[PDB]
């Protein structure tokens, strides 16, 4: 009685997700976030199978606390990632970029609780039926590819659809976002932008600077003129991209131009050729921080800022 | 008075009806006040003799601190500055420019200021040129948006500023109340909630456009020209933007839009109107008095945060 939810069920200590970040989210970061009491999550991305297969080995060596996989349902090899998933024994999934519905039953019967970015009411109340544990109403103030609604707005409509936990995601940096989540009615936040901006994230020091760097309204977004607008901070590419969609550029010319770019920005540290990914919360990053002090701190400043907060 | 807002602005709670062109007229406003918040008489694109008269009327009607917004890209914003030293209007809200070049004149006329600002240069701005206060409307909202969310610039807006800060865009009950609170927010602008009053004065069928709103319902036209207006999915606004996708000019887009908030607010022609509401609209489904819309949001609010300090 009176017990967090989220924590109940994925046994962690702290309602705090970091959420899948492709190429970001490696076995330093999730088993940081995990042994600090929250939720850490591998990224599957686009990756194979054996790519993937080593960070759960690794993150096994790494933490002996829950961790999570996340599926991102565009890739190439997304069957072989759920194979792995089960294999693998992972106690959770959250998915990402579409709809987990022909996976939900061998997940549910071995025994995988699986939780769903869902950006509509609609994919909410089926990921429901078919048995997600919970879903993940992430605003289109995230980082990456990105729904329409805020999440201002969507937390309390998912939360007004489903009875099982909402998890807010989208602009979550800090105990205010937290606080702000859980008056929506969220159980839980995941946490994406911020733990870029981990001691213990892999990604290249130039990108957690061009993070620190980023004001109010860096975080631009390409490809509306398409159909998957993606969030990500203003640089030489990011810029370039956007103007070649504006002039018409083919969806070929786009290709090569955008084509291995967030690996540019996670590996290489490229300012001028990375995508760095990033929501508006870039603007709210000033500092580089242990996965432990991000995470204890957002929950002290949640409940000083709301005592009721159910934590 | 122990919230900030309240006691600047001697009101009961703080909860701001915000200035909605063509829809915000002295009914919803004394509506608004009388029920303890602060109504606001919007000037929108009109002249001062039309402005004139809606506080005329709504000074008829309460007796309550109610306010103007004065809309920065109007044809007449020059007269509507005049007006509202004239008549001396107590509190203003401004939105869509930077209102700089007015403050010394409204500041030595007494006049409370309170800007909505859509980045932190132009909340700091505003605070050192004398605003009591700053509206932080985000994306969801309704009509002419800027680019930042709520729930992110809220809380920058409030680290970036002494003043109180007033958090508008996706506010229609008291979940929002609390979570505006929670990110440093003072107080509550709302507007498509309130389309929704019994005594906002639009035709019925923009009511009942809101009302039915779905999810997905309130789009972004425009961006094409820089000038993006949030409204709801409509054959005007399908038409839109399927004219921005045939590499549709600016001036056919703006012939396009002729009077069409207009057509909406009083003809509620669902064809030809610009039916503008935030992300908002689909949280909306009740057509409920201001009193009652306003009473319930802090209680829910006092429900959600005991320590409120509402
Ligand atoms: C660089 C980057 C990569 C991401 N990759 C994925 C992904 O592969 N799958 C997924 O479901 N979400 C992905 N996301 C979304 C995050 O999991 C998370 O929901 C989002 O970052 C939360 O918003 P925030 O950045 O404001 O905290 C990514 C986000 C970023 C910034
Ligand atoms: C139809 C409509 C007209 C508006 N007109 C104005 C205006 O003239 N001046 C202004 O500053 N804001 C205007 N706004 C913005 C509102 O004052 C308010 O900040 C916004 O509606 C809050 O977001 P919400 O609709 O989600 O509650 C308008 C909003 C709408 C929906
Ligand atoms: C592997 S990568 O480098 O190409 C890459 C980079 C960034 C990225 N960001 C993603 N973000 C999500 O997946 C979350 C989300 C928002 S809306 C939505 N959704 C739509 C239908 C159903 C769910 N999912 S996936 C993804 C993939
Ligand atoms: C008179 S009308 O029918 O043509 C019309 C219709 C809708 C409408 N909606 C508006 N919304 C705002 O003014 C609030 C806002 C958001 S961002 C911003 N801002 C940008 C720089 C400085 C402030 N102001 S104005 C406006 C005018
Ligand atoms: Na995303
Ligand atoms: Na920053
Ligand atoms: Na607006
Ligand atoms: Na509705």
């Amino acid at each position: 009685s009176h017990m967090n939810k989220i924590c109940k069920i994925l046994n962690i200590k702290y309602p705090v997700i970091q959420g899948g970040m492709a190429w970001v989210a490696t076995a330093s970061l999730a088993s940081a976030v995990s042994n600090a009491g929250g939720l850490g999550i591998i990224a599957a991305g686009n990756a194979p199978k054996e790519a993937i297969k080593k960070e759960i080995v690794e993150c096994k060596k790494l933490t002996d606390k829950p961790f999570g996989v996340n599926v991102m349902l565009m890739s190439p090899f997304v069957d072989d990632i759920i194979d792995l998933i089960i294999e693998e024994k992972v106690q959770v999934i959250t998915t990402g970029a579409g709809n987990p519905a022909k996976y939900m039953d061998r997940l549910k019967e071995a025994g995988t609780k699986v939780i769903p970015v869902v950006p509509t009411i609609a994919l909410a109340q089926r990921m429901e039926k078919l048995g997600a544990t919970a879903v993940i109403a992430e605003g289109t103030e995230g980082g990456g590819h990105i729904g329409e609604l805020t999440t201002m707005v969507l937390v309390p409509q998912v939360a007004d659809a489903v009875n099982i936990p909402v998890i807010a995601a989208g602009g979550i940096v800090d105990g205010r976002g937290i606080a702000a989540s859980f008056a929506l009615g969220a159980s839980a936040v995941q946490v994406g932008t911020r733990f870029i901006c981990s001691e213990e994230c892999s990604v290249h020091s130039n990108y957690k600077n061009l993070v620190l760097k980023a004001k109010d309204r860096d975080a631009i977004v390409t490809g509306r003129s398409t159909g998957h607008p993606v969030r990500t901070l203003k640089n030489k590419l990011s810029k370039e991209f956007l103007k070649m969609e504006q002039n018409g550029a083919t969806p070929e010319e786009l290709d090569k131009k955008g084509t291995g770019a967030l690996r540019f920005a996670t590996v290489d540290g490229d300012i001028e050729k990375g995508s760095f990914m990033a929501g508006q919360s870039a603007a709210m990053v000033k500092e580089i921080t242990p996965c432990k002090e991000i995470i204890e701190a957002m929950v002290n400043q949640a409940r000083e800022i709301m005592p009721a907060i159910e934590l």
